[PDB]
This record gives structure tokens, C-alpha cells and sequence, in this order.
């Protein structure tokens, strides 16, 4: 029967909304568009997409500047091939995939079914579907501009620290367990709250011990374990990795979904329920030749006003940019080189 990447290419194809699917098989489908990961793009393409899968099959799909859409699939028979796919009213597959679009509406997705904003584990799953799905390239203005002000990236350590050990992290489609994210934390020398990066870090990177012992704990086959050591052991991996949890990202998205925002958390303060400020969950990525890409998803809650279709959703932000090469893990750095872009979608949950 059919490899995980097959399956993928199938609901892609025909649209994850398909009459034909359950809402079991939806859920299962789902579980699939997980493996998905935004990498570095080619110069003529607004997005590249890619999923490896344990069985040994992946799905790499890439759209064009002009949005044009080729899939590349590796299935376990040896097979490779090039599928061209449309994306039309019927299957939605540009609004499936995560990449950013200039558009003259901020892109609205609906959650599935039996998804729900009760807690931090319910959240923390909404983010894990809409990190998936596109968003809407948005301008900042010197007001909302994360790399302008009195001291851009000054937060980003303790941004950091609390990032690590809750967030998703994936490198190279590798997850990043939360201990292993721990673990990733003392690597860079983030003992307490208030620190910065070791010097040796800074300057020489994490070291191929502790970079081994990171990798022993995550995902993945023995080569993509041997991936992430590759990648951790550059001074740039730090200079990713932390910039990565910048905690003023979102605020261009934040401002303009302003009442939407401050409507959820007068709702969810009225009904007590204890859910989370924010949500993160970031994709980092390195080609062969050695590019270095963030992309960085950070959720807070909306909610419509009552006499508005909907109700709760998520804000999904999604940061998008380049870590150059001998970018050192420092605010200075962070600040002179960090060139990041800004898109956000709005997800609502269902009647
Ligand atoms: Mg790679
Ligand atoms: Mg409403």
C-alpha cells in the first residue's frame, strides 16, 4: 500500500477538506501534514517545502514565484519523480502549505474539527496544524518594527530561556524533544534566566559532545542525528537557534488584530481558563551547502466578536529569514545582519 509521502501528495492534491474523508481519517491526515517543514528556497521560488518520513519515502514541494507548484517524491520502490500540481477553489493546496503570500486579505484557515483552546496542550496543538498552513506577508512600520527601536533583540536570551523546553523545535525535520531542548539550553551556556551565550559558544559553537548528546535524545535516523551535529556544532546554529524565539516578531501581527486579541483574553479571564500567553514552535533549516534558515511560528489567541461568524481562533505568526554565514550569536550581530520578513494567518476553531 501506499508510503506516508504518497498519502501526503494525495490529500495535498485533493484538498484536506476533501467530502470523501471522515473526520477520523481528517485527524490522520493531519498527523501526515506534521511532517511538513518550511526550508530555504531556491532564488525563483516563494516557498520550498519538505517532509521526510520514517519509512523511508519524502515529499519535497516547491512554488514559484509565480506559483507554480512541482512536487518532488522519493518513495521506498527507488522511484523519483517531478509532479506538477494546481492549486484551485477545490483543494486550497496553497493556502496548505507553510508559505508566505502577498495578498490583500490576512489568510483565514479553519481548524479541524475536535480541535479545541481549553488548555496549553489543546494550543500548543493549533499551532502545530496552523505552523503547517500559509500566511499573509504584512509591513511593519518604525511603531511595529521588531529590528528598530531603542534595543532591538535586547530580551533575546531570556526569550530563550523561556522558549526552551516549551516550544516545538524541529532541525532539518528533526524534532527536538523538550529534555533535549534542555539540554540545548546548558549547551549555550543559559545557566539562569537573566545570562547570555558562553564566549566559547559564541565564538567556536556548541560543542561536538554536547551536540552528540542532543541529537542521541531527538528523532530521527542516524544520519539526520549526524545532520543536527553538523548543524549545531557552527556559531551561527546558536546565533539561529536564539534569535529564533524573539518575542517582538509578532508584533505587527499583534497590532493589527488588536480587538481580536484583547477580545479573547477578556473572554478566557471571564470563563477562568488557563491558557498560555503565546505558543511556539520554530523550523530550522540548513541545506548541503550550508544556508542556514529560521522560520519562526508564534500563536496568541483572537476571538471574533459575538455577532461574527466565528469565535476562538489563533493568530499565527510566521518569521521567516537567512542566518549569514559568521553571524555570531550576540545582540549586536542579531541587530547588524538579521533581515527578517513577517506573515500572519488568523485559524478559526468550528461552530
Ligand atoms: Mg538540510
Ligand atoms: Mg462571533
Amino acid at each position: 500500500e501506499m508510503s506516508c509521502a504518497e498519502k501526503l501528495l494525495k490529500v495535498l492534491s485533493f484538498g484536506l477538506w476533501n467530502p470523501t474523508y471522515s473526520r477520523s481519517e481528517r485527524q490522520s491526515f493531519q498527523e501526515l501534514l506534521t511532517v511538513l517543514e518550511p526550508v530555504y528556497p531556491l532564488p525563483n521560488e516563494l516557498g520550498r517545502v519538505s517532509a521526510r518520513f520514517s519509512d523511508g519515502s519524502s515529499l519535497r514541494i516547491s512554488v514559484t514565484n509565480s506559483e507554480s507548484i512541482e512536487a518532488e517524491i522519493r518513495t521506498p520502490d527507488n522511484e523519483k519523480i517531478t509532479v506538477l500540481l494546481e492549486s484551485n477553489e477545490q483543494n486550497r493546496l496553497l493556502q496548505s502549505l507553510p508559505i508566505d503570500r502577498h495578498m490583500p486579505y490576512i489568510q483565514v484557515h479553519r481548524a479541524l474539527s475536535e480541535m479545541d483552546l481549553t488548555d496549553t496542550t489543546s494550543m500548543r496543538n493549533l499551532l502545530g496544524f496552523t505552523s503547517k498552513l500559509s500566511t499573509t506577508l504584512i509591513p511593519h512600520n518604525a511603531q511595529t518594527d521588531p529590528l528598530s527601536g531603542p534595543t532591538p533583540f535586547s530580551s533575546i536570551f531570556m526569550d530563550t530561556c523561556r522558549g526552551l523546553g516549551n516550544a516545538k523545535l524541529s532541525l532539518n525535520g528533526v524534532d527536538i524533544p523538550a529534555n533535549a531542548q534542555m539540554l540545548l539550553r546548558d549547551a549555550l551556556g543559559l545557566k539562569d534566566t537573566h545570562s547570555s551565550p558562553s564566549r566559547n559558544v559564541i565564538d567556536h559553537g556548541i560543542s561536538r559532545h554536547d551536540a552528540e548528546q542532543i541529537a542521541r535524545e531527538s528523532s530521527g535516523s542516524d544520519n539526520q542525528k549526524a545532520e543536527v551535529v553538523e548543524f549545531l556544532c557552527h556559531p551561527e546554529a546558536a546565533t539561529a537557534i536564539c534569535s529564533a524565539f524573539y518575542q517582538s516578531f509578532n508584533v505587527p501581527a499583534l497590532t493589527l488584530t488588536h480587538e481580536r486579541i484583547s477580545k479573547a483574553s477578556e473572554y478566557n479571564a471571564e470563563r477562568s481558563l488557563d491558557t498560555p500567553n503565546a505558543c511556539i514552535n520554530i523550523s530550522i533549516s540548513q541545506s548541503s551547502d550550508g544556508n542556514i534558515y529560521v522560520t519562526s511560528h508564534t500563536g496568541v489567541l483572537i476571538m471574533a466578536p459575538e455577532d461574527r461568524p466565528n469565535e476562538m481562533g489563533m493568530l499565527t505568526n510566521r518569521t521567516s529569514y537567512e542566518v549569514p554565514q559568521g553571524v555570531k550569536c550576540t545582540i549586536d550581530e542579531m541587530v547588524r545582519a538579521l533581515q527578517p520578513r513577517y506573515a500572519a494567518s488568523e485559524t478559526y476553531l468550528q461552530n
